[PDB]
């Protein structure tokens, strides 16, 4: 029983309802051939030179992921494409208005790119957000998903090389003694796909056999903006997150942000008035 696979213009409605039952769905041509091109292109040589995630000169190191995985994340001041394109993308934004109505607005907890060097063995089975966000384990079993993550090829998923595995239905599991490889079924991708997931779904990057291919993907992390992001664009230029359109530049901390809450009071307000109002944030402005 493999992962639904929905067109991302088409089947546009469908996205978030087939991921809140089944766990997991593959949105075919997420994003354009062009727009992959230009994402590989402008993060080729920062991750050609990022160390090992527990590289000894990081004082956050990362020691889950394996030292043949290279993780980039706050792509906004490396890409063109990922800061326009990618942040700015309809299909993203109406899955995310989808999944997060109930909770409010929603921002980018971490847009990441990863490589898996050849023969990169798989990762474990796992939840995302239980080396960051502790809390979420604390939350009732049905309650709505918090963050889910689109992890976007930049290039092919086979199973030869790597591609990633889920457990279909696994957001739903509170017993995990189920979870094991032979619940697995693979998302297989041709570039500018997304395997679209909860922070409930059990799934591991699958290992590597080819022994020669390099495996990339940009994994975004949507999440309610409740929740702190993994990363941050506290440090990136001014004149950079001004070329960017307002949305964009919510979903990266440099606005403030709305719960559902019919009354809501809203998050990062100062003194009853916005981030962008009270410091004269410009937007869309070239650079
Ligand atoms: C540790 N870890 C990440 O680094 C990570 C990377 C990309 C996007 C999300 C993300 N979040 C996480 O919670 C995890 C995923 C993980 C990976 C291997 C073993 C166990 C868990
Ligand atoms: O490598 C993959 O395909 C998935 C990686 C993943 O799920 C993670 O890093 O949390
Ligand atoms: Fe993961």
């Amino acid at each position: 029983s493999q992962i639904p696979r929905l067109s991302a213009i088409n089947d546009l409605h469908k996205i978030w309802p087939t991921v809140e039952e089944h766990g997991a769905a593959i949105i075919e041509s997420f994003l354009s051939l062009d727009i992959v091109r230009r994402l590989n292109e402008e993060v080729d040589p920062f991750v050609k030179i990022e160390p090992i995630p527990a590289a000894k000169t990081k004082d956050h190191p990362n020691h889950v992921l394996s030292t043949t995985t290279r993780l980039v994340n706050v792509l906004a001041p490396i890409s063109k494409a990922y800061r326009e394109d990618v942040l700015n993308s309809k299909v993203l934004h109406r899955i995310c208005s989808d999944a997060f109505h109930v909770y409010g607005d929603y921002w980018v907890l971490m847009g990441a790119v990863m490589e898996l060097a050849p023969s990169n063995p798989a990762q474990p089975l796992h939840r995302d957000m239980r080396f960051s966000h502790p809390i979420v384990e604390y939350l009732k079993p049905d309650a709505p998903a918090t963050s889910i993550n689109f992890l976007v090829a930049l290039s092919p998923f086979t199973a030869e090389n790597g591609a990633t595995h889920v457990i279909l239905g696994s957001h739903k599991w509170q017993n995990l003694s189920n979870v094991s490889m032979d619940a697995t079924v693979r998302a297989l991708m041709n570039p500018g796909d997304a395997l679209l997931i909860t922070d409930s779904t059990i799934h591991c990057g699958g290992a590597e056999t080819t022994g020669t291919e390099t495996r990339r993907l940009l994994t975004i992390t949507m999440g309610i903006s409740q929740l702190t992001p993994l990363e941050s664009n506290l440090a990136v230029p001014r004149p950079v997150i001004e070329s960017l359109t307002p949305l964009a530049q919510r979903l990266l901390g440099w606005a403030s942000q709305r719960s559902a809450a019919p009354r809501d009071i809203g998050l990062l307000t100062i003194r009853g008035n916005s981030i962008e109002k009270t410091m004269n944030l410009k937007a869309e402005q070239p650079l």
